[PDB]
């Protein structure tokens, strides 16, 4: 599966992976909660 950030998976909107914060989190203003799930684990 692809990654998705922690709020984007909860609303179930398409995560974007724009650095720094997504198009979602810019617009709602949850850029603070914008972190993509790590691929190391
Ligand atoms: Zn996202
Ligand atoms: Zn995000």
């Amino acid at each position: 599966i692809p990654l998705s950030c922690t709020i984007c998976r909860k609303r179930k909107v398409k995560c974007d992976k724009l650095r720094p914060h997504c198009q979602q989190c810019t617009k709602t203003g949850v850029a603070h909660l914008c972190h993509y799930m790590e691929q190391t684990w």
